[PDB]
């Protein structure tokens, strides 16, 4: 019996967040707006609650929830060690920055850390995400609105097709401004390590921290073992229909010619080279390609064709983040 709310992004109606924030108090999951993609929360105290999350995703227990604060006064109740980086998270909180920390808080249940030792922190750069979160009192655990394995929610349509009479509200504030996830960085080791890469950019990351590593699952999408993050384990951003990636552009011809019945997500300035196409964005404004490529993925998978081909990208800026997603998604790779 879902209802779907449109709220103004800067200055949305505190009824429709105190609605919100009154079904997150009864143990109820919600779906509302990020700067990144769209989440479905629950009260992060709320056993109960956010195992209804897992149930509604299909998720594996073992994939780890991100808790969702307001505040740096919520950081101080959630987790510890974390003063040494005070400077660096207030230049880019709130903000699509999320954190791994020793867990505080015998408040936040197993259920939410995935029974881990440590907890994902953000604070979102979402007036609707903040002020639901202050009206509710209580940090929000939230994964990304989707099916698990499936694309991330970019708008209220993508959420509607996962999450139709299966949630009680959904707030809608358009598409997210970015279209992808918050870029994840765990400092609980003596080097900064990044496991997710998302807006907040790989070179950003390098200037602030010349010993950030890059582990290999971030290059190639293939973790096994306990994931300490969610986008690590598991299969994920991936269409109904086979994504074939193609990285080496040289081979562009043969692909076409091997995979037939194809439809193709490209770029602006290669759109008049396929006959059956879905244009992504713009090489000259790559933050038009991240802010597409979930609902290209989307559309795509609906043209009725069998195969759905896409474009490499240089592995640089926003485009490595997008790689990344692309990779996880991907049938097969042409390297
Ligand atoms: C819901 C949104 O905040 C998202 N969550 C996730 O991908 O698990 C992110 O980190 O950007
Ligand atoms: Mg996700």
């Amino acid at each position: 019996s879902t209802r779907v709310l449109k709220v103004d992004p800067l200055f949305p109606d505190e009824k429709v967040l105190k609605e919100a924030a009154e079904l997150l108090r009864n143990g109820e999951v919600i779906i509302f707006p990020t700067e990144t993609v769209y989440g479905i929360g629950a009260d992060a105290y709320n056993e109960e609650a956010c195992k209804k999350i897992f149930k509604l995703k299909e998720r594996p227990a073992d994939n780890p929830l991100i808790v969702h604060i307001h505040s740096f006064k919520q950081l101080e109740e959630i987790a510890e060690g974390y003063e040494p980086h005070l400077d660096f998270l207030k230049k880019f909180w709130p903000g699509p920055l999320t954190v791994i920390f020793r867990k505080k808080s015998e408040k936040i249940p197993p259920v939410v850390t995935a029974d881990l030792p440590t907890v994902a922190v953000r604070m979102p750069a979402h007036p609707v995400a903040l002020k639901l979160i202050e009206l509710f009192g209580h940090p929000i655990a939230a994964p990304s609105a989707n099916i698990s394995g499936r694309p991330s929610a970019t708008n209220v349509k993508h959420v509607i097709e996962d999450f139709m009479g299966k949630v009680k509200l959904i707030i809608d504030a358009g598409d997210t401004p970015f279209g992808l996830e918050s870029t994840i960085v765990d400092l609980t080791k003596e080097k900064p390590v990044l496991l997710r890469p998302g807006p907040v950019e790989v070179e950003r990351l390098k200037e602030l921290f010349p010993e950030l590593v890059v582990p290999d699952f971030v290059r190639k999408g293939n973790f096994k073992g306990r994931p300490l993050a969610p986008g690590m384990k598991y299969r994920h951003y991936a269409p109904l229909k086979p994504l074939i990636l193609v990285e080496d552009l040289t081979k562009m011809e043969e692909v076409l010619k091997k995979y037939p019945d194809h439809v193709v997500i490209c770029v602006e300035e290669r759109k008049e080279l396929y006959d059956d196409r879905i244009v992504v964005g713009s090489l000259k404004n790559p933050y038009s390609i991240a802010q597409n490529i979930f609902s290209a993925l989307r559309e795509a998978e609906k043209m009725g064709k069998e195969y759905i081909i896409v474009e490499g990208f240089e592995e640089r800026g926003i485009l490595f983040a997008v790689m990344n997603r692309l990779r996880k998604a991907a049938t097969e790779i042409v390297r």
